[PDB]
């Protein structure tokens, strides 16, 4: 199970409502998370134990509020970070820039919702962060972007 660090949920993390869409916060918020499209971005989680795949799709909608608003014409995920598998538990953060995804409607100002996809052996996991994408954001707090290390697992 993992915990998003930044940006962050869209509400209270509840473990066991992490098997359902957004860990059970299903609908939209509106205290989202300005985020950068100058390259700086970063998507950093905790997760409790490894190894796991994480990855995460994306939404364009406003009110992303269901699998559908997640998916490309074509029917497939919007795919913002590619899946892999990560080998330490703790702290892990991937740099993040939705200006190099191939979807329309990336732009300052625009509403999104990221979701993460993380499987570790105890089902298929989910939390969601609501953002609005800017050109630039001021003080971004790039503490949290680091990924722990275990040398016994
Ligand atoms: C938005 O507000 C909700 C409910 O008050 C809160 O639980 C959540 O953590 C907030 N989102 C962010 C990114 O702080
Ligand atoms: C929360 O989700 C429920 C069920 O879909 C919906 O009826 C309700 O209006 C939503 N509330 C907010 C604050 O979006
Ligand atoms: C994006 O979300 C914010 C915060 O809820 C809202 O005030 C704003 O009007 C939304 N923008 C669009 C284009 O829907
Ligand atoms: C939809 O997303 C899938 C990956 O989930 C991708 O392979 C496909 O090219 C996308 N379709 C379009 C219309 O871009
Ligand atoms: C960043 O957050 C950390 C806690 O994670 C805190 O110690 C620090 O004050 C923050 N950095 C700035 C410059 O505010
Ligand atoms: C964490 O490791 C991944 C490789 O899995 C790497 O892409 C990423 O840049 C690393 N993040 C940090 C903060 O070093
Ligand atoms: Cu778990």
């Amino acid at each position: 199970h993992f915990q998003l660090q930044w940006p962050g949920a869209r509400g209270a993390f509840v473990a066991n409502d992490e098997v359902y869409f957004c860990g059970a916060h299903n609908n939209v918020t509106t205290n989202r998370t300005d985020f950068p499209l100058d390259g700086s971005g970063f998507v950093s989680i905790k997760s409790g134990h490894a190894p796991y795949t994480v990855g995460a799709i994306i939404s364009l909608e406003t009110d992303a509020d269901a699998w559908e608003d997640f998916k490309n014409s074509s029917g497939g995920d919007q795919i913002a970070i590619a899946y892999r598998q990560v080998d330490n538990s703790g702290t892990y953060c991937v740099p993040f820039n939705p200006s190099s995804l191939n979807i329309a409607g990336i732009q300052d100002g625009a509403n999104a919702t990221i979701q993460v996809v993380y499987t570790g052996g105890d089902g298929n996991l989910y939390q969601c962060a609501d953002v609005t994408f800017r050109t630039t954001v001021a003080n971004l707090n790039s503490s949290v972007c680091t990924n722990s290390t275990h040398h016994h697992h």
